[PDB]
């Protein structure tokens, strides 16, 4: 009256292939390229930054420029203004850049419970994602006070940033994805749905590509499910090649009825006497007689299979996710893989309603130009140019 | 008096070939490139956006520019206007861009019942499409209220967007395409038509390429139906190659009448004694005698077949759908595949009467320039230029 | 069970099947063979 899905041997083997146990080949090492936390943290960095600079207005900047110019002029005529302005501008830019990033980094690289890497291992090789709601403890609640630790245009930004970082913490520390064991998924024929059990308790479960069930089996809609059949035809011949090599090693055959770095004169006297120096085969049912016999060596070709799997992996992962190589030197996210892999994670699993998705160009640049670009098209930037041209 | 079509073994095998069970080759991994949801969601994004900006008029923009310029001038002579205008313009552009996309994305990436991917699996390998009408529940009806949660030119856009997103939701959540099982298709000779049964009930069924029936069989008009004959001639020789390799493995033959990572000195002593070290063949009807005998090894060529299927797949899918590669690096939709695969889905299956089809250029660009282009040729854009040149 | 198998039972199964030899008989119950040959030809 209920058929099991996840704790099945086929599924666990499908999971172990991802760790690398059966036939690891030079093509599979692209999987660890869309698995880095990476891009995710490049998205958060953009929401906190933006928000902050969105607070300044046309009043405080005007008043502060008034005060600063007044002070410098009080210190000690068509060139004076143009000479003093280009210092104030750069000073403001660098003070903002020094204020924000050192606080953002601590929030990024600290400990968290929600792990992006345990999300991809569920999409590939299964198709569906379990989740668990967790209560926010006070041991992280006390960290908010530690997080709490003349120009007004800086005085506001601090508070808005303090408030923006408030919600993201309580959101990042409230969902837990049990990695591989102790989670059970099951199918119910009557009123057909899918259920999930975590240490004897019903929890959430999101389905993205329903596995077809033809009353005998289960088959997922997963990039690994398709390659499951070639990988084993390769791993079962790597194991036969070796059986063929360990039999064509005796120097002479018949039909009957301390070494790597050694002394090279004792090694030989040792090997010439071992029982690994001949081979004796007997074929007789105690009454039969042999009528002919032959000999030859055959060694299956095991070095071309592993040259095919490389292209197979590279193509099956370049198509299904739309990764674009640059020239091969560097492989990176493209505006399509962003959507497919971060839609159902930002808006569906995590309750990160205000966060957008990251632009395709902000996903492969360095930070030095990301800071510049974000500072360029922000409301603070366009007021200073208005101030410059009187 | 009625001949069955779908639950037939031939058909189910034709369906399983698409999942990858018989001979998966490097060419087949183009099929998963026209199967992504992808382009479909790039179409919706264009109808909601456009509609919204279509609402503004020549009145509100004029009055709001009046108010804004009045305020800024009240703050504190041929350069003043030209200096203040280029700030208002960009401010309006970015506020619109920040308003619309964050609401569109939530509607796009949320849950829905109508699945584009279960449409292609019906076109290819069968030719016809079943469908089921579903009632719109109230659990999504309550989500419309959650969806409900100074310049007038923003105040209108919000309402028109709220109304545009209204109909698309109730349209997207009202059609269900049963994937593979529990749907039965049948042919009636008298008054010849095609009928569909879903858990004991007649439903819709759309035919796009009628299968020819020559009174013995059924044959669909499907790209997989043609390749059905080569795929099996290949998969039935991959299985014979292996039978030939597992017989040419004994080191010596006659005619009668813990290993991969081991100790390399115990492995040998184990293998030299196993019954896998010889081969004994007997050919005698208890009274016959052998008159001659020979020996040789033949291993069928199984590495060139799978080099032919690759080109066969690539061509059979490049021609039948008109996909254009860019240089191979990237494969993408072309103005012809758009028509052939999204006509009968937007206007025939789904009742999406107002939606157009997507332009061939808006289907391979990123979002950063799509937003720009859509904002360029819209009625709002052409009023601001009119305002600029007095 | 052959393509993805145990490679130690597959062999013990194949070595005993009747697909391991070939026996040809050419005699009209009274004829005798005078010579014989062997070769493989695979059409292009």
């Amino acid at each position: 009256s209920a058929i099991p899905v996840h704790p099945t041997p086929a599924s666990v083997r499908l999971f172990e292939i991802l760790q690398g146990k059966y036939a690891y080949v030079q093509g599979q090492t692209i999987y660890a390229n869309l698995r880095n936390p990476g891009v995710f943290s490049r998205q958060v960095f953009t929401h906190l930054f933006k928000r902050a600079i969105s607070h300044c207005t046309y009043d405080d900047v005007l008043h502060d420029w008034n005060k600063f110019e007044a002070c410098i002029q009080k210190r000690w005529a068509s060139r004076f203004r143009e000479s003093t302005f280009e210092s104030w501008s750069t000073t403001m830019k660098l003070t903002v850049r020094d204020l924000l990033t050192t606080n953002i980094y601590r929030v990024l690289h600290s400990r968290s419970v929600l792990s992006y890497e345990r999300y991809v291992d569920w999409i590939c090789a299964t198709g569906m994602v379990p989740a668990v709601k967790k209560p926010i403890t006070q041991e992280l609640h006390s960290k908010i006070k530690s997080l709490r630790d003349h120009e007004r245009t800086i005085r506001s930004i601090g508070t808005e940033l303090y408030e923006a970082t408030k919600e993201i913490i309580e959101s990042l520390n409230s969902t837990f994805i049990p990695q591989f064991t102790e989670v059970t998924i099951e199918y119910l024929p009557r009123s057909d749905e899918y259920v999930a059990y975590y240490c004897g308790r019903r929890i959430r479960l999101h389905v993205l590509f329903p596995p077809a069930i033809f009353a005998g089996t289960v088959t997922f809609d997963s990039p690994v499910q398709r390659l499951y059949q070639n990988i084993f035809m390769c791993y079962r011949t790597l194991e036969h090649a070796k059986i063929c090599q360990l039999l064509n090693t005796a120097p002479l055959k018949a039909i009957v009825g301390d070494i790597l770095t050694g002394s090279t004169a004792s090694a030989i006297e040792k090997l010439f006497n071992s029982p690994s120096a001949s081979l004796g085969a007997r074929v007789s049912g105690h009454n039969e007689s042999i009528l002919n016999s032959f000999v030859s060596q055959y060694i299956p070709p095991s070095r071309e299979m592993t040259k095919d799997l490389t292209e197979l992996w590279e193509s099956e992962l370049f198509n299904t996710f739309k990764l674009t190589p640059v020239v091969r030197l560097y492989v990176r996210y493209s505006s399509d893989t962003i959507s497919i892999l971060l839609g159902p994670f930002t808006y569906l699993v995590a309750e990160l309603s205000p966060v957008e998705l990251v632009t395709d160009v902000y996903a492969t640049l360095g930070i030095v130009e990301i800071i510049d670009e974000l500072y360029r098209s922000s409301r603070l930037a366009i007021y200073i140019e208005d101030l410059g041209r009187k």
